[PDB]
């Protein structure tokens, strides 16, 4: 079924376009819009816990857009609730981290944060310089790929739809969706002469490690200074918060 695979491509790309938060052309056009030294100092002088509150809410919103992305993938809603949650819990943050490279400018090592670009020194008050370096380095490695929007869409669909996540109840069902998405992805890369990015994708385990460190830090902050979540997905909220 040739056009069926081209269908799933069009349905993944449309779900991505509807949930990607900012258009790539907006992010690229804003690259010259950079925080001043005075603006950077204002961020650096904020409380740890205020910068935590800002970052936690940006990350919560980002996760919620990823959940909406997943929900709009043909086949995801047909999975059982348990498996939907298993996949989102394990992979939604991984997708957020991947999505970050669109907002990263490798020319000057800045990210688009709250309306302008700035470097990692913007986040000094968080006292997480190791994790922030690891996030910036990761986005720096991905930015070298010059990911197109469809490549990020199909790749992040596969970050989510991974039949190897422990605890799946209907594994064959997740496998079917996974194989169809893998075919869609490989067909698209062939069509665009972009198969060369396959060897350049992050090693399996690299994204897992960075996300587990990231989520562990967020859980520590949340334990010390809980934020109020505008909760839209009760079964998933219940798995992350306590
Ligand atoms: O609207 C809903 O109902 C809703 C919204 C977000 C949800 O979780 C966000 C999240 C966080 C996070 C974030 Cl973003 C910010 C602060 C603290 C955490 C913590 F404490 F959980 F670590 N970290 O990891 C995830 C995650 C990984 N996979 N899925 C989610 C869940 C449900």
């Amino acid at each position: 079924s040739l056009t069926e695979i081209e269908h799933l491509v069009q349905s993944v790309c449309k779900s991505y376009r509807e949930t990607c938060q900012l258009r790539l052309e907006d992010l690229l056009r804003q690259r010259s819009n950079i925080f001043s030294r005075e603006e950077v100092t204002g961020y650096q002088r904020k409380s740890m816990w205020e910068m935590w509150e800002r970052c936690a809410h940006h990350l919560t919103e980002a996760i919620q857009y990823v959940v909406e992305f997943a929900k709009r993938l043909s086949g995801f809603m047909e999975l059982c609730q348990n498996d939907q949650i298993v996949l989102l819990k394990a992979g939604a943050m991984e997708v957020v981290l991947v999505r970050m490279c669109r907002a990263y400018n490798a020319d000057n090592r800045t990210v688009f944060f709250e309306g302008k670009y700035g470097g990692m020194e913007l986040f000094r008050a968080l006292g997480c310089s190791e994790l922030i370096s690891s996030i910036f380095d990761f986005s720096h490695s991905l930015s070298a790929l010059h990911f197109s929007e469809d490549e990020i869409a199909l790749y992040t669909a596969l970050v989510l739809i991974n039949a190897h996540r422990p605890g799946l109840q209907e594994k064959r069902k997740v496998e079917q969706l996974q194989y169809n998405l893998e075919l869609a992805f490989h067909h698209h890369l062939h069509k665009t002469h972009r198969q060369s990015i396959l060897a350049k994708l992050p090693p399996k385990g690299k994204l897992r490690s960075l996300c587990s460190q990231h989520v562990e830090r967020l859980q520590i902050f949340q334990h010390l200074h809980p934020i109020v979540v505008q909760a839209a997905f009760p079964p998933l909220y219940k798995e992350l918060f306590s």
